């Protein structure tokens, strides 16, 4: 009803979403299928606040986020249809000239930059939506 806080066991609540933070090394594509797997999807961030809380757990060699060029254009938007409504990408990114880079990581530092999506990380971030307390 009213608290939309309940995530499911070794999932952290944030606002109104439950976020995993994976470890394994995966390629962009694999580090997806985890997450939908999971029930959840790779992670889509829509403020400075969500982007805030990411940094304070995000693995320190990298993580898969949720955003990639997937209209092949230069448009990098979120696997889970969600509008693309902030950004913190890190300076000069994403770069024009980087044919082929079209998935997205973020830093330990909790920046984005655009990567091979045949890149092997060793973490990954999956959220998905919390459930509510009955009032």
């Amino acid at each position: 009803g009213f608290v939309c806080n309940t995530c499911p066991e070794k999932w952290i609540n944030f606002q109104r979403k439950c976020y995993y933070f994976g470890k394994g090394t995966k390629q962009w594509v694999h580090a997806r299928y985890a997450c939908d797997d999971m029930e959840g999807q790779l992670v889509s961030i829509h403020s400075p606040e969500e982007q805030d809380f990411l940094t304070k757990h995000a693995s320190h060699t990298g993580s898969w986020i949720g955003l990639r060029n997937l209209d092949l254009k230069g448009e990098f938007i979120w696997v889970d249809g969600s509008h693309v409504d902030y950004s913190n990408w890190a300076p000069g990114e994403p770069t024009s000239r980087s044919q082929g880079e079209d998935c997205v990581m973020m830093r330990g530092s909790g920046r984005w930059n655009d990567a091979f999506c045949d890149r092997k990380l060793g973490a990954w971030v999956c959220d998905r939506l919390a459930t509510c307390t009955p009032p």
